């Protein structure tokens, strides 16, 4: 995903080139917020790169003139368990990070920025850190709420109507952004992944959470004929890895619950039912990186899972 970061393994240890970078605590906090993000990523991708390729050095070229190391801070957001591998240090208008081989620290065979393996415990959808996901992958490697489902095939609803049904491990209420497609096209896969991986459930799009109130969306800023297409294109795009023989699809069900107010046919709630799943469903492809042939290249989902199970 994203940008190409160039590395060259000449001589001994390989050297990832992070290029231009602003540094320090304070002056990375007065950066372009959409570039304190852009830079901090190339670092974390290259740190993870070498974590999974025996070790290396990241060469960075300092932007902010007159950086002083012991006096400006490092100002980089780095995963915690990564830091037990991180010797940082300066040299004129240039900065070096030495990455020691990951060497299966935590019993997890590799360094992963983000698993994209979600699961919804109690009232809350989190991703699993590579600790969590290693166990769930070990635990799915073996083969073999009623009110909620009444609401799922209602046919009318009332604006601001506060439903009886709290968010739980089977019920999640999420609210429409201004764009309906580019909200649901993004918020969905996390949900689908969560529910598939954790006992299945219902995502109610266009319902306030903290109050379980119906809301909806203007009956005109959405188009039910295409939103089912784009919804079905999104779910069949989800990366899944199978342990079993059977090998299904993700079984799911989409209903459009009309909102009303003053008998007036205004609005919409988007409901998706995701049935428990056989193996594992990723929201996108595990963010996880190696140094393969003079670029940092992302690990594909079949390899990332295999790589985690060498344990
Ligand atoms: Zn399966």
């Amino acid at each position: 995903m994203s940008l190409r970061i160039d590395v060259d393994t000449n001589f001994p240890e390989c050297v990832v080139d992070a290029g231009k970078v602003t540094l320090g605590t304070q002056q990375r906090q007065e950066m372009d917020p959409r570039l304190r993000e852009k830079q901090n990523e190339i670092i974390l991708r290259a740190v993870c790169a070498l974590l999974n390729s025996g070790g290396g050095i990241i060469k960075a070229e300092i932007e902010n003139k007159g950086y002083n190391y012991e006096r400006h801070g490092v100002g980089l957001d780095v995963p915690p368990i990564f830091r037990s591998h991180l010797d940082k240090m300066q040299k004129e208008n240039h900065f070096l990070i030495f990455v020691k081989s990951w060497n299966t620290e935590a019993g997890v065979p590799l360094a992963t920025l983000c698993s994209n393996l979600y699961h919804r415990e109690r009232t809350s959808t989190d991703v699993m850190d590579s600790q969590e996901a290693l166990a769930f992958l070990k635990c799915r490697t073996q083969t073999p709420n009623v009110s909620a489902a009444a609401l799922f095939d209602r046919k009318r609803l009332q604006y601001l109507e506060k439903l009886n049904l709290p968010e739980s491990t089977h019920v999640e209420f999420v609210m429409f952004s201004t764009d309906v497609s580019h909200c649901v096209k993004d918020r969905l896969p996390k949900c689908v992944s969560a529910f598939a991986n954790t006992e299945g459930g219902y995502v109610f799009f266009g319902v306030h959470d903290e109050t379980c109130q119906v809301i909806g969306c203007e009956k005109e800023k959405i188009d039910l004929t295409s939103l089912r297409a784009s919804i079905d294109g999104c779910i069949k795009k989800l990366p899944v890895h199978h342990f079993c023989t059977q090998r299904p699809e993700i079984k799911y069900v989409l209903n459009f619950l009309e909102v009303h107010d003053k008998g007036a046919l205004r609005g919409y709630v988007c409901a998706i039912k995701v049935e428990k799943f056989c193996c594992a469903v990723f929201a996108k492809v595990p963010s996880s990186w190696q140094v393969k042939d003079n670029r940092v290249r992302q690990l594909p989902t079949r390899e990332w899972t295999a790589w985690m199970m060498e344990a």
